[PDB]
């Protein structure tokens, strides 16, 4: 059978600066794809998102945290280089949302255009910006069992995504996380900051819930045209309700869950079009072994885009 | 008002003699559309299809057993009532197909047009008579626990498809059904043959197998619009094999795990738009006994056709 394609797209917490730089320089698409979205996002954020994001005094280790710039950033390199794709004729036969991405696989699938959706993305920002409290997401390099049998040593935060047998994230408060780091270092359990400054996916954001369903009710959007498979819902979504991106920031996540449902029905091939390639480190954790040239990513702070969008070519599905 | 709509569709043992005649008579689109497609099956088989359904010398508890007629006929019923509902603008947000109903369903969603549908079903019923031999379907009326605590009842049988917890079918050669039959009445054990004179959804059509791929490789099918969920999967479907029109009428079916996807998401009201209605009692066995009026049929043996069409309109 003919494999089909799946364009996985990630949200907060995989950022980085200077993200997608060798296709922002070397590639005609992506740079128009984002100099466009940069002059709407300008209007709204008072500044050129471009301009932060390959800032040359800033690497990729600081962190990208920013929600005003970091918001717009990520679909904006994902979108871009979806139309990489698409001018290539690569296309994808499911998207996949995760957190932020569901705007990017909902733009992709149909159900907005990129602009609209860029519109939704730059409110959301502005509105979580001015309503709630800074808080913290942290990845535990360890197995989730850990929250059962220590249940206090996660106090004062949220689980909010098993992303395989040895990792999950937790969110909450500036303090609290700092407390549990302390205290995971004394357990010899090792852990990472990720590099935003919002408590996403746990209800320290919910400040933020009554002006964003309010603006959300001002927009129309689309059923999906593409299969859109959804990290909120682990499944496929073909009716989508009106509190949709608002529970795609919210609410947990069920990675594994949609990974499974793909695996169900046949063996996919898995495009990572987020930065980072997180959601390719986790599918190949979650997939036979030797099934890891199924799973690629494009955007990496190994700045191999051009390179790794040749290994793409062979995902290819023939004629005949 | 805004739980959605599924459309169901179901297969080989559903049909039976004067299927919806009431509406071949009254409805214009449904009578317009069974004689054009009756025009079509006429140029393959040689004789009228709907002069078969509704056969005046037949009657509706006369099994309506022959192949290159209930083929057709299931389909063509299936397709001419959705173009009622279509003229009425009652649309589905889902189609669910069952056996030879997942030709409808994906009529219904796009990936064929109802002529090339109806094309690969005649080739079908053509290739299976031309190739296998005959056979049985026997619906078991008990709990399908006894195929595990007396698995020496059913030898030399295929399980193709639990329906609900009382409510089982198996499907193998003539005469070792009727034996089956004979033993399950020293048990008391009620159970009722299908209308079918083959085994379908069972290996003993497998001859039938090389040369209905051969046929389909000349075929080009589309992308589903309308999401199509599948009793060959049990889920929703958006990438089909080029077996899948075959696995149709050959894999056993997972009929419940679909229903249970489908509530799995949102709360649906489910149409039956197969004949007797079949698919609709399972559903609401399949349910809470409360949402009893999310499940209806239209095309019964009552001919009360027009009057449950009246019904669904307060559906959407
Ligand atoms: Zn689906």
């Amino acid at each position: 059978m003919n494999e089909p394609l799946v364009f996985m797209f990630s949200g907060q917490g995989s950022q980085y600066y200077h993200m997608g730089k060798e296709l922002f320089k070397e590639n005609t698409v992506f740079r128009q794809s984002m100099l466009e979205m940069d002059a709407i996002a300008a209007r709204r954020i008072g500044t050129s998102i471009v301009e932060e994001i390959y800032h040359p005094g800033k690497r990729v280790s600081d962190p990208f945290d920013s929600i005003l710039f970091s918001h717009p950033a990520i679909f904006m390199i994902e979108y871009s280089l979806y139309k990489v794709l698409e001018d290539r004729g690569i296309y994808p036969d499911y998207v996949l949302g995760s957190s932020l991405g569901e705007f990017a696989a909902a733009a992709v699938s149909g159900v907005s255009d990129a602009e609209d959706m860029l519109d939704c993305i730059l409110e959301q920002a502005i509105i979580i910006q001015n309503s709630c409290d800074k808080g913290k997401m942290l990845a535990i390099l360890d197995k989730p069992q850990l929250l059962n049998d220590h249940p206090q040593l996660f106090g004062n935060s949220e689980l909010i995504s098993i992303n395989y047998d040895s990792h999950f994230v937790i969110s909450g408060e500036e303090d609290h996380i700092r407390k549990i780091m302390e205290d995971l270092k004394e357990k010899q359990i090792l852990c990472q900051l990720l590099p935003v400054s919002y408590a996403f996916h746990s209800s320290l954001i919910d400040p933020a819930e009554s002006a964003y369903a309010e603006f959300l009710r001002s927009k129309s959007f689309q059923k999906p045209s593409i299969p859109i498979v959804s990290s909120l819902t682990g499944s496929c979504l073909h009716v989508m309700d009106e509190n949709f991106f608002w529970n795609a920031v919210r609410k947990p996540m069920m990675f594994r869950e949609a990974i499974r449902y793909l695996e169900s029905q046949h063996t996919c091939k898995f495009i990572d079009l987020g930065p980072s390639g997180t959601l390719a480190a986790f599918v190949k954790q979650l997939i036979p072994g030797d099934s890891a040239d199924r799973c690629c990513s494009i955007i990496t702070p190994f700045h191999q885009e051009l390179k790794n969008l040749n290994t793409v070519e062979y995902f290819r599905t023939p004629e005949r």
